[PDB]
């Protein structure tokens, strides 16, 4: 039951993607099974890009191999992050219903689906528009979603600028179908020194919210989200959710000061830390 | 140091290639940079196998995205196994002498490049036949090798049945340019394997054999953990005692794989290495085979 599909990108060099992802959920005991989306030379903040992506036959091909040798019923959970097309995102959808369908005929747990809505950062979207609505839909079918401020703000319409406006975010999420949403971090004009995240968990019809803090870091950090959401899976197997989250937000707090020491994570270098970090974020009810 | 550029397959089923290889080469400390000469549902050994293959193209834009942000000089060691492409065989020995010209020009020590010429296995080439003597080609330009029996037999055209024939297949790839090779198994003796390791300065040969017990059954992805388990252990041991540890490693995989429910009889699935079972015995395996010199 710790057999993950993990439809993230691919990059020779560096920590993104299923390489932020990998390891992590594989040293938690999880067989992660990749599919690819690009499979490109580095990220998209090196000056030089190169290398393949997937279109939609592409993966409706590999999907065709997996349903063919029996594996869909395996995928205890899906776990989406970078695919910027707007068919394949389409195309999860179909991927989740056939192995919920595969599982079910099984008598298996149901799959837990993590979609991590990965369009942008730092107020830029790396993705054209028909990918946003293509996410919203998606949306309509996860059981976790993690974006970050910015694809929440774009998702749901709403600035998340403080706890008020992630929680309208968060109940976009929930009207959309999704039950369970993190949104990973923000920044507080009133409280400069740390970043807030906010998990909110709808039945009933009722919303129960946590949220906590970590310190504000100086500098900018890619594969954050990818190590956050592998972590996250990983915790919340085991773990009610809002302790799965201050576990990830721990890993998370590690792996940066660790790099302050000692822009790209080593993800590899503290194996412990990613299993059983120093300290866990306060996850605290919200009245 | 410790930064490996890994050209193999990538499956999204089961434990080949580059899945099977960088787990235990990160365990072990390593920066595995992958470039995925295939990216399939799963291994060849299933009744349908579906998905993507490089072509020299794609392979020679990966290449161009690692020399413009000057990553080739990080490559201290190179490692090859899945390829089945003719023309990215080739372009391979190309790839090496680039990364050993860009560490030269950064003051770093030479790479180690380990071919392991993978083509096929129990007596069954699953490689096209262009691809055989692209790998005799490459071979000059090795540093260490790790065919299986089928594959030293197939380059060599000697067919490895015993020791004495697996030293004549290690004499020929010596003689090709390959200082260091391992043939990983061959044949009283029924329950146990026999491997050689075979060391080319000088014009002297070193030669060792050690055993290894036999588990009925057919398994995938060993000589990928083997040779991924041979460039993290010969980064910091001689070369004899590198092989013990990996054949160590290999038989505490094979025998946590068996105890899972992976018998000789059971499906591929069940089959599949269990890499992921015993992180520890990836870096600190229960036994280390002794690897013993011939006279
Ligand atoms: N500058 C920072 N300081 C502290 N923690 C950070 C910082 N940037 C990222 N994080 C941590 O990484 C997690 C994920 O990063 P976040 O930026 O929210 O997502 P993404 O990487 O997808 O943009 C956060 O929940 C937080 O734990
Ligand atoms: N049936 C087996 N019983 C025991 N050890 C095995 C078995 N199959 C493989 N191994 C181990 O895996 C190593 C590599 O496997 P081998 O079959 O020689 O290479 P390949 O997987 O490339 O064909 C061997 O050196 C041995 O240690
Ligand atoms: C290919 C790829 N995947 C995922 C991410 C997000 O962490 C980025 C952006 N660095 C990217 O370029
Ligand atoms: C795709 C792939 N990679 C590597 C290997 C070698 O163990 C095989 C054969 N199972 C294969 O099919
Ligand atoms: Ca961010
Ligand atoms: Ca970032
Ligand atoms: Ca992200
Ligand atoms: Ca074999
Ligand atoms: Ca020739
Ligand atoms: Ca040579
Ligand atoms: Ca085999
Ligand atoms: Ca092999
Ligand atoms: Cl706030």
């Amino acid at each position: 039951d710790k057999h993950v599909l993990s439809i993230q990108s691919h990059v020779t060099h560096g920590y993104v993607g299923n390489k932020a992802a990998t390891f992590p959920l594989q040293l938690h005991g999880f067989d992660v099974d990749a599919i690819n989306t690009v499979s490109l030379s580095n990220h998209s903040g090196y000056p030089v890009i190169k290398g393949h992506r997937m279109d939609l036959e592409e993966f409706t091909t590999i999907m065709e191999g997996l349903r063919a040798n029996d594996f869909l019923s395996d995928y205890a959970y899906v776990l989406t992050g970078y695919i910027n097309n707007r068919d394949i995102v389409r195309q999860v959808a179909a991927t989740v219903a056939e192995i919920r369908e595969a599982r079910q005929k099984q008598g298996k747990k149901d799959a837990v689906f993590f979609c991590d809505p990965v369009m942008g950062d730092d107020g830029r979207l790396y993705c054209k528009e028909e990918v946003v609505e293509a996410y919203r839909e998606l949306l309509t079918h996860a059981d976790v979603a993690t974006p970050n401020y910015f694809e929440a703000s774009i998702l749901s319409t709403v600035e998340v600028k403080d706890l008020a406006s992630a929680i309208e975010a968060a109940n976009w999420f929930h009207t959309q179908g999704t039950p369970t949403v993190v949104i990973k971090s923000f920044a507080m004009a009133d409280d400069p020194t740390h970043l807030r995240f906010l998990l909110s968990c709808r039945d009933t019809g009722s919303t129960k919210r946590y949220t906590g803090v970590v310190p504000y870091h100086e500098g900018r950090y890619t594969g954050t989200g990818d190590v956050f959401a592998a972590s996250l899976v990983a915790f919340a197997h085991s773990d009610p959710m809002d302790l799965a989250v201050g576990k990830a937000m721990g890993v998370l707090q590690d792996l940066i000061k660790a790099t302050i020491e000692r822009r790209e994570l080593r993800v590899t270098s503290y194996p412990d830390r990613l299993q059983h970090p120093s300290s866990v974020a306060l996850v605290t009810p919200l009245p």
